[PDB]
């Protein structure tokens, strides 16, 4: 209880900024994650025993996939951690518990392939649950996860204490599944123009915590340009197996899958920042004006496309 984890100086101050990128020694990342829920939640928000055995247990049910793999969670869980300390006293006791850990827990034995691909090749999981189906699985194995012996982080919570973490824990990983941002940020945007967004109202902090959920998993695109530009590598690296799995299946992927379609990458990120992430960052920091950072990284980086198409690289 007084076993303060520490970081070296140049991760102790960047840490706390949103483009911070956690590194490539991930025997780090654990300690990076704990020193978050210390900052964020507390030293006494969870037994560090035990703590230490669901982070252990998590990422070992994390798969050597080339984008949805353990450097994804800790990554999404950090700019979970950089929203909530630039916005103090927004957010409950529960809810910067339940958070940390969702983003963490959010991509759960992801194997590297999208909704669509598990519908068209008929996967069980696509059986057994109709909608959300990946994010129905990762909340299903955080659920698991919590429930081994020695894993329970929250048995110190009451009956009803539990029940709504495990609430939040579960909106917040359903939120991830990108289908269901486009209505949730229209929503938003409404309420917040005819000036209804009310955060008293359960259903409204609902909807920002999902917005807050799309952005944490959108964040490769506020890094900086070099972090922006190798990660970008990976993602596509997973879309085009599927794309390959896709046409096993005797299906033309879309092009964003497609392989043989490299040299439309450029103007697809360009569709994506215009459709998808501005648009993202934009009604977040209308709601969350601290979170401002995040927009004005995501601009840097559209603006680093756009002279990609210009040939200026
Ligand atoms: C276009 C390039 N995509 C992406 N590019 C980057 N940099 N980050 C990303 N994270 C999720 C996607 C993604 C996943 C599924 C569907 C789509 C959509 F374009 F349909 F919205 C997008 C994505
Ligand atoms: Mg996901
Ligand atoms: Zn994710």
């Amino acid at each position: 209880g007084l076993m303060q984890f520490t970081l070296p100086v140049r991760l102790c101050k960047e840490i706390e900024l949103f483009h911070f990128d956690i590194g490539p020694f991930e025997n780090m990342w654990p300690g990076i994650f704990v020193y978050m829920v210390h900052r964020s939640c507390g030293t006494s928000c969870f037994e560090l025993e035990k703590l230490c055995r669901f982070i252990m247990s998590v990422k070992k049910n994390y798969r050597r996939v080339p984008y949805h793999n353990w450097k994804h969670a800790v990554t999404v869980a950090h700019c979970m951690y950089a929203i909530l300390q630039n916005n103090h006293t927004l957010f409950t006791d529960l809810e910067r518990k339940g958070l940390l850990i969702a983003c963490l827990c959010h991509d759960l034995d992801h194997r590297g392939f999208s909704n669509s691909y598990l519908q068209k090749f008929d996967h069980p999981l696509a059986a057994l649950y109709s909608t959300s189906t990946m994010e129905q699985h990762h909340f299903s194995q955080t659920v698991s996860i919590l429930q081994l012996e020695g894993h329970n982080i929250f048995s110190t919570l009451s009956s009803s204490e539990y029940e709504q973490v495990l609430e939040i824990i579960r909106k917040a990983i359903i939120a991830t599944d990108l289908a269901l941002y486009f209505g949730n940020r229209k929503q938003l945007e409404e309420m917040y123009q005819t000036g209804s967004l009310n955060l008293n109202n359960q259903s409204h902090r609902d909807r920002v915590i999902g917005l807050m959920m799309t952005a944490c998993d959108l964040c490769s695109v506020t890094k900086l340009w070099p972090v922006t530009k190798l990660t970008a590598n990976d993602i596509y690296a997973e879309f085009w197996a599927e794309g390959d799995e896709m046409k096993k299946l005797g299906i033309q992927p879309i092009p964003m899958m497609d392989r043989d379609k490299k040299d439309e990458v450029p103007q697809g990120q360009l569709g994506f920042y215009n459709a998808v992430a501005i648009p993202c960052y934009t009604t977040l920091t209308q709601i969350l004006p601290p979170t401002e950072p995040l927009l004005k990284a995501c601009r840097d980086n559209l603006s680093q496309w756009e002279k990609v198409i210009r040939g200026e690289e």
